[PDB]
Protein backbone atom coordinates (compact mmCIF):
# COMPACT_ATOMS: atom_id res chain seq x y z
CA UNK A 1 0.00 0.00 0.00
CA UNK A 2 1.37 3.99 -0.39
CA UNK A 3 2.37 6.11 2.15
CA UNK A 4 -1.00 8.19 2.31
CA UNK A 5 -0.59 9.81 -0.82
CA UNK A 6 1.80 8.50 -3.91
CA UNK A 7 3.32 12.06 -3.97
CA UNK A 8 5.95 13.91 -1.76
CA UNK A 9 9.18 15.80 -3.85
CA UNK A 10 9.01 16.09 -7.53
CA UNK A 11 12.66 14.73 -7.97
CA UNK A 12 11.88 13.30 -11.30
CA UNK A 13 11.93 16.84 -12.92
CA UNK A 14 10.80 16.83 -16.22
CA UNK A 15 13.09 17.88 -19.45
CA UNK A 16 10.53 18.27 -22.45
CA UNK A 17 8.09 21.17 -22.85
CA UNK A 18 4.73 21.04 -21.58
CA UNK A 19 2.55 23.11 -24.51
CA UNK A 20 -0.01 25.80 -22.93
CA UNK A 21 -3.00 24.95 -25.15
CA UNK A 22 -2.48 21.32 -23.39
CA UNK A 23 -2.15 23.15 -19.72
CA UNK A 24 -4.51 23.05 -17.31
CA UNK A 25 -2.88 24.28 -13.67
CA UNK A 26 0.15 23.79 -12.06
CA UNK A 27 1.45 22.92 -8.47
CA UNK A 28 4.23 24.63 -6.65
CA UNK A 29 5.94 22.77 -4.10
CA UNK A 30 7.95 25.11 -1.27
CA UNK A 31 7.14 23.16 1.92
CA UNK A 32 9.21 21.95 4.69
CA UNK A 33 9.39 18.30 4.07
CA UNK A 34 10.88 18.42 0.96
CA UNK A 35 14.60 18.81 0.15
CA UNK A 36 14.54 21.25 -2.91
CA UNK A 37 11.60 23.12 -4.05
CA UNK A 38 9.88 22.37 -7.72
CA UNK A 39 7.23 22.89 -9.85
CA UNK A 40 4.59 20.71 -10.63
CA UNK A 41 2.15 20.87 -14.63
CA UNK A 42 -0.79 19.48 -15.02
CA UNK A 43 -2.05 19.57 -18.35
CA UNK A 44 -5.31 18.61 -20.43
CA UNK A 45 -5.57 14.77 -19.56
CA UNK A 46 -6.79 14.47 -16.00
CA UNK A 47 -2.13 14.15 -15.36
CA UNK A 48 0.45 15.83 -13.58
CA UNK A 49 4.31 16.37 -14.37
CA UNK A 50 6.94 17.70 -12.40
CA UNK A 51 9.10 20.59 -13.32
CA UNK A 52 12.03 22.70 -11.98
CA UNK A 53 11.53 26.45 -11.19
CA UNK A 54 14.94 27.39 -13.17
CA UNK A 55 13.19 26.05 -16.03
CA UNK A 56 12.59 28.33 -19.35
CA UNK A 57 9.39 26.26 -20.31
CA UNK A 58 8.73 25.94 -16.64
CA UNK A 59 9.28 29.71 -16.21
CA UNK A 60 7.28 30.62 -19.26
CA UNK A 61 4.27 27.77 -18.03
CA UNK A 62 4.82 29.09 -14.51
CA UNK A 63 4.30 32.72 -15.25
CA UNK A 64 1.97 31.79 -17.99
CA UNK A 65 -0.07 30.68 -15.53
CA UNK A 66 0.97 32.83 -12.79
CA UNK A 67 0.04 35.50 -15.71
CA UNK A 68 -3.50 34.29 -16.36
CA UNK A 69 -4.77 35.20 -12.53
CA UNK A 70 -6.57 38.69 -12.29
CA UNK A 71 -4.99 42.04 -12.16
CA UNK A 72 -6.84 43.60 -8.84
CA UNK A 73 -7.23 41.44 -5.75
CA UNK A 74 -4.17 38.44 -4.61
Amino acid sequence: GPASVPTTCCFNLANRKIPLQRLESYRRITSGKCPQKAVIFKTKLAKDICADPKKKWVQDSMKYLDQKSPTPKP
